[PDB]
């Protein structure tokens, strides 16, 4: 497929080609901002949202749309509503809340957020909600993979990766094709698990973890998003690019990044890292973000730059270490912000290998 720049352009014209006359009024007070928006947009028909956007606060003027999109994207994350939760510590790994059914109209709210996210894309405006790549995969009809579990849920990854090797007979646990779900207070048989059908079991579990409890809500969100902007229009994008379009690119500070990097079996004076920073310098900004996405799981820096960078287990700085065979592609552990970089024999190989890994893996 083509360069992102080309894909964005092709997406833009598809939006513009399908744009429609006149405009839409959505007026909201800053206290009532979430409720207002809700009622207004749900009472509007999805198509009408592709018209020109006129937003009024009741009070003053000013610019106003970018705020509205920004404020409302933060306001939906308020745990007060039980729509979205964080799997990890300190706002790590945003996801739909299984206990969202606590409010009986929750699906209409997810449908509302759907439309809202589609408006942001369709009208060229950015949000800072903080969805994770697997959320974006599902918007692109991509099955989340085994490595995406590591991004959201490290302990569950380790127990699956352990299950993958070695009989398991040297074990005392049956591991039936069933899973318990503790929510708000709570073909399909126990089955036999075998060396053969571990590979079936693992898939079903990998699928299950991402989908568990958030099935009608995710459907609600997409039928959401679709009513306004068809998902077909996204088909050529990958998840990292989708995130990019919704969050926006920003200037990476190469100094901040290099000062705030730690090491395992390596040093700044070591030759792999000298080459590493040489290729990162050699990159344009679109590739630097791609690298950051590859290593951290996102294209957005935390407030305070590379020093304040968080993983799954609290504060976790960007780190490279001598792991993997040479003649291997470097691989990330996004939950720890770690990059396994093999001790490649020359700069040339490493440079070649790093670029492909960032772009293809």
């Amino acid at each position: 497929d083509r360069s992102f720049r080309w894909k964005y352009h092709q997406f833009r014209f598809l939006c513009h080609s399908n744009a429609l006359p006149s405009h839409v009024k959505i007026s909201v007070s800053r206290q009532t901002l979430f409720e207002d928006s809700f009622q207004q947009i749900m009472n509007m028909k999805p198509y009408d949202l592709r018209r020109r956007l006129y937003i009024i606060m009741r009070g003053e003027e000013g610019g106003i749309a970018r705020e509205w999109f920004f404020l409302l994207s933060h306001e939906v994350l308020n745990p007060m509503y039980c729509l979205f939760e964080y799997a990890g510590k300190n706002n790590y790994c945003l996801q739909i809340n299984p206990a969202s059914s606590i409010n009986p109209d929750h699906l209409t709210y997810f449908r509302f957020i759907g439309r809202f996210i589609a408006m942001a894309l369709y009208h060229g405006k950015f949000i800072d909600t903080g969805f994770t790549l697997p959320f974006y995969k599902r918007m692109l009809n991509k099955r989340p993979t085994l490595k995406d579990l590591e991004s959201i849920d490290p302990e569950f990854y380790n127990s699956i990766v352990w299950i993958k090797e070695n009989n398991l007979e040297e074990c005392g646990l049956e591991l039936y094709f069933i899973q318990d779900m503790e929510i708000l207070g709570k073909g399909g048989e126990s089955i036999r698990v075998t060396e053969e059908n571990k590979e079936e079991y693992i898939m079903l579990l990998t699928d299950w973890r991402f989908t568990r409890g958030v099935e009608e809500q995710t459907k609600a969100f997409l039928d959401g998003f679709n009513e306004v902007a068809p998902l077909e229009w996204l088909r050529y994008f990958d998840e990292k690019e989708l995130e990019l379009m919704l969050c926006g690119m920003q200037e990476i500070d190469m100094s901040d990044w290099q000062k705030s990097t730690i090491y395992r079996h390596y040093t700044k004076n070591s030759k792999q890292i000298q080459w590493f920073w040489q290729v990162v310098k050699e990159m344009d900004n679109e590739k630097r973000i791609r690298l950051l996405q590859f290593v951290t799981g996102t294209c957005r820096l935390p407030v305070g730059g590379f020093a304040e960078l968080i993983g799954s287990n609290g504060p976790q700085k960007f780190c490279i270490d001598k792991v993997g065979k040479e003649t291997w592609l470097p691989r990330s552990h996004t939950c720890f912000n770690r990059l396994d970089l093999p001790p490649y024999k020359s700069y040339e190989q490493l440079r070649e290998k790093l670029l492909y890994a960032i772009e293809e893996t």
